[PDB]
């Protein structure tokens, strides 16, 4: 297929099956590096991705489309013969779903022995018979790993936003699915991957969990963005706005408690010598810590603060809204935001490719493909004759450019 | 250094420097998948996270811990002897901290010109003066890749929690290291990878942002957990408690809304036949949907909901709680949560090796070990003698075993 040759992941073949956000976006992150990788979609119905106005410029930019029905007759024996150039398929899928329609990893296997496979799915591969086969989008999985009850204020729980769970499993598949391409190098078979999205999620939300597994107790959910524990770090308000800050360290806890009028707690029972944090609920004086830091900050402007804050190398911020992010310097300076060209030849901006490879740099080569767009091209180049492919798109296995 | 083969990345070498969780969980998911993994330490402090009661056994375990001075004398040069054997090097610094002192990409690929060396910090390796050098943590990256400003509810931003933006800045290292050892192993030559933190958050928020950079309106806050836009996307109260609910689909739509008592809201200009999703703004029915949605849910239990919400594949789950999740079957019968022994002999629990590996199954085999305590093997390692190593400790420059 016609592509450049760039990124770190130049001649990987890469096919996914999945809709929205979490096994496309382990998938498009491989063409975001350089790989060619063919998006799947059903024949009858599209992604439901392309419901969303704009988001879909970016999140399937690099792709080459496929529209097969790979379970069903000649769709499947083409799907199959795809499967023998292919490095990596990520599937995602509602449990062992494919094993089910017969597609096992044994089957693939037989067609490509390599074959790195990674099943993507809300609650795993195997399991329950109550739990395994559910369907799960972001929401459920946070709900099922006990992270959504950490999010949220106080007396109200709500999930992390937007769709975080999605962007964790996506992700994980990815590395994942790179981990297993390295062991096929050094051993010459294939693996098989299982990730499940409440797995993930529940490796996500630990800092505080483990305290509970381990004779402890559970934390609370934040106070208005205030960390449950740890007094100096999280929301604040100054004279202007709205900052963020961390305090951590030795140093920083000496010279902020001296700022604040606090200087005499320092080398008590419980902020001794070489403190690093302040916990607010161990502390007796932590309240009293937050009040006086507090009252300290809504006497100075978010730039005073952000001054004194660089001199003590206190951790902070400004907390930014979407219309000041583009004419910020450093993201100017690093055209983080940048533009390129949808497939209808509009102008489309949007995050840059990230992280920065310094000497195979990813790149923007192609807008988001049309619903069947390569379908002719793909099939033709795994040995398919053009009267062959027309027999696939009349008896609706497969669909060609719109 | 002593260690079962396991896993997908068994015989790989990765060294990290960097504390609290970002760079160490990039670090360490090498180790969940059989890497040698070198936890590196400060001489005269500690990372971080030794200040947490129980994470630290999860964060860091299969971990080898060396402390050493990697900038001054004798250690920068035992520090640069390690790098000769080492495959992959993940950094976490306030922006270009090790090339400021010395230590260059072009002075490290001397030693080893294969190597990957991953930077990951705030703002990244190069941008303006202003913001480059500044130290970050989690809730600096969420505030200023406008991510902040997207949690909580509609009128109190809040971050996502637990630091979050530190796993994704982690996880996105990770996957870049194996991206460019795929590289490595194809083209014979290191690879420098710039991951700045605020980058990878302005991706991971782009759902609803890129209507913004595309003529369009940022989308609000959610109301109590609630999805901003669609209808049946989000938290609700059944009557003995919390649920999530994915309302997508076709057919799910059609099947609610008749049991809802709106069935004759099909087919009208903003539910047209065919729609997989309701805009709860753009369509007049919006808050009525939502008004009928809320009182059939308060007239059942979460079991019946779940049963009949089973029967029209509408993806859902009760919001569990911590207590709640050990004696989940899903979690019993995957062995979600599991138990290893401490390095000082005692039982800990936590999360399992995620994800599963069909046949290269990751495993624990080693509790987070103290500060300094493989120093005197990673050097003897390398080439260096007793008396040699003693002289490394007593210059202050590296810490042995307590
Ligand atoms: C997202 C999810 C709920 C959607 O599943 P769904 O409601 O059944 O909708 P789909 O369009 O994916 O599936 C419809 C059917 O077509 C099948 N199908 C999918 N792609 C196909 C293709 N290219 N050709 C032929 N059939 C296909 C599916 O297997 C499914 O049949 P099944 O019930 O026997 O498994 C489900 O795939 C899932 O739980 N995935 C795992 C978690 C996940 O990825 N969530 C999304 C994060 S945003
Ligand atoms: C986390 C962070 C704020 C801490 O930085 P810090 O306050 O300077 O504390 P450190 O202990 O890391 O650094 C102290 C000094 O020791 C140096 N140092 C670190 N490891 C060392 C070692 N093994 N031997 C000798 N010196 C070392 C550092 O370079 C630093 O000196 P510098 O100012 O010239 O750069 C910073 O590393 C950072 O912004 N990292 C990038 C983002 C990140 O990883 N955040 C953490 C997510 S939880």
């Amino acid at each position: 297929l016609p592509m450049p040759k760039f990124g770190p992941l130049a001649g990987l073949r890469v096919v996914f099956s999945g809709i929205e956000i979490a096994g496309p976006f382990a998938g498009q992150m491989f063409a975001e590096w350089g790989a060619e990788v063919i998006w799947i979609e059903n024949v009858a119905w599209a992604d439901t991705i392309r419901v969303q106005p704009n988001y879909p410029q970016l999140s399937r930019r690099n792709l080459h489309a496929l529209s097969l029905n790979i379970f069903k007759d000649e769709g499947r024996e083409a799907f199959l013969k795809l499967m023998e150039t292919t490095d990596i398929f990520i599937e995602a899928s509602k449990g062992p779903a494919f094993a089910r329609r017969g597609i096992t990893d044994e089957v693939l296997w037989q067609h490509n022995p390599k074959l790195v496979i990674a099943h993507l799915s809300g609650f795993g591969q195997y399991g329950t018979e109550e739990y395994t086969n559910l369907p799960a989008y972001n929401t459920i999985a946070q709900a099922f790993s006990g992270y959504l009850i950490q999010n949220g204020d106080v007396d109200q729980p709500m999930p992390a936003f937007p769709y975080t769970a999605d962007y964790f499993s996506g992700l994980t598949a990815t590395t994942a699915a790179l981990a297993a391409l390295h062991k096929v190098r050094e051993t010459g078979k294939g693996e098989s991957i299982d990730i499940a999205m409440y797995e993930v999620m529940l490796r996500m939300g630990q800092y505080f969990m483990m305290d509970y597994f381990n004779g402890g107790e559970m934390c609370p959910r934040m106070s208005k963005g205030k960390d449950p524990y740890y007094a100096g770090c999280g929301l604040y308000k100054c004279a202007d706005g709205y900052i963020v800050m961390e305090l951590v360290g030795i140093t920083q806890i000496e010279e902020c408690f001296k700022d604040i009028g606090l200087a005499h707690l320092l080398g008590t029972p419980e902020i001794p010598e070489g403190t690093q944090l302040i916990h607010r609920i161990e502390c007796p004086y932590g309240p009293l810590v937050e009040e006086k830091l507090d009252a300290w900050l809504a006497t100075h402007t978010i730039a005073e603060v952000k001054e004194r804050f660089a001199e003590l190398n206190i951790a902070c911020a400004k907390v930014l809204t979407v219309p000041e992010l583009e004419s910020n310097p450093q993201y100017v300076a690093r055209e983080s935001i940048t533009q390129w060209q949808t497939m209808d030849g509009r102008t489309c901006k949007g995050p840059n490719i990230m992280p920065k490879f310094k000497n195979n740099p990813g790149q923007i080569w192609r807008g988001m493909p049309s619903h069947g767009m390569d379908t002719a091209a793909i099939l033709k180049n795994i040995g398919y004759s053009e009267n062959d492919i027309q027999e696939l798109v009349s008896k609706g296995l497969a669909k060609v450019e719109d």
